[PDB]
This record gives structure tokens, sequence and C-alpha cells, in this order.
């Protein structure tokens, strides 16, 4: 039903609210809700983790029979599976992980992704352990991404840094 609420406008496409994706996936039923995925899909922490757990495994179960007939993701790469009873859709959208030292210019190519939905719940590609300066990955998804993401980013503090560093 895409039924979102509370976000603040950052763009005529762009939206942020600080709030758990887990949450706001239960609230809003949305067409399409973003993982921040790893290559193997596995959701052991963090956002994965929350969304895994929110399904009651039922994502890693369906994940580990993808990955056995299909391998591995790439970098930058992304691939649907069942959102169960989160969403339509998941789309697995795989961001460079910086503190392993993958390439953070693949962060264009992993909101390229988002372009394929009219409409999206997402995290903020490649923050928390993955890395990424959280400033500079908000400018590449409104940079890249033409389509309505609506961000949740589960942190106040972060939250608060964001907009005020988008607004100056
Ligand atoms: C930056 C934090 C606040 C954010 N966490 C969240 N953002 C929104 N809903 C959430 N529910 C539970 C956590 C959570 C975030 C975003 C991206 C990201 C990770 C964390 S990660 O470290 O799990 C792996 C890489 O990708």
């Amino acid at each position: 039903v895409n039924s979102f609420s509370g976000y603040l406008k950052l763009t005529d496409n762009v939206y942020i609210k600080n709030a758990d994706i887990v949450e706001e996936a239960k609230k809003v039923k949305p067409t399409v809700v973003v993982n921040a995925a790893n290559v193997y899909l596995k959701h052991g922490g963090g956002v994965a983790g929350a969304l895994n757990k929110a399904t009651n495994n039922a994502m890693q179960v369906e994940s580990d029979d993808y990955i056995a007939t299909n391998g591995p993701l790439k970098v930058g790469g992304s691939c649907v599976l069942s959102g169960h009873n989160l969403a339509k859709h998941c789309l697995h959208v795989v961001g460079p992980n910086v503190n392993k030292g993958e390439d953070i210019q693949l962060l264009k190519s992993a909101y390229e992704n988002f372009n394929q939905h009219e409409v999206l719940l997402a995290p903020l590609l490649s923050a928390g352990i993955f890395g990424a300066d959280p400033i500079h990955s908000l400018r590449v998804c409104v940079d890249t991404v033409r389509t309505n993401v609506y961000l949740a980013v589960f942190d106040k503090n972060l939250y608060d840094k964001l907009v005020s560093s988008f607004l100056e």
C-alpha cells in the first residue's frame, strides 16, 4: 500500500525519517523494502539481521536456497527475492564495505538498482559497520536515484547530522 508518514522531504523524490526500517515496513506495507546485503546473503547482523529476524528466519532460508543455485552477488549488484511479511519484494543490494577495503566508487552502482522500482523503503547504503561516510552516501543517493525513496535511519544523532549537513 506504500502508506509512508512522518518523513522529512529532502528533494522531490528523496525522503528521510529517524526510524527502524523493520517498524517502517510493518506500518507502510511497501511494494519494496531494500536490504543492506552482502554478496553471500548472510543476514546475521545490523539491517539484514533485523529484517531477517522480523521474517522469523524465512528470509535467510530463501536466501540460502538462492545462493546454492546461483552463487554470490557482486558488489554494487542486487537481487529481487520475496518480501515475506514485510513487503511484496525485498531488493537485496550490496553496497561496498570500505572497512574491508572495497571501492567506494561502487556506491553509485548500488543506488542505481533503486531506479528499477517506482517507490522503495530503504536504509542508507554502506553506512554503519560498512564504513562509508554517511553524508557521502546520502549525496550519492540524491544524485543517482530518480524514483521515490524513503530512507529510514535508525539513530537520532546520525539523522540529525544528515539533515543539518544536507540543509547547509
Ligand atoms: C547507519 C545505521 C544507523 C543503519 N542502521 C539501521 N538503519 C535502519 N533500520 C535499522 N534497523 C536496524 C538497524 C538499522 C545502517 C545502515 C546501513 C547499513 C548498516 C546500518 S549495517 O551496519 O547493518 C551494514 C551496512 O549497511
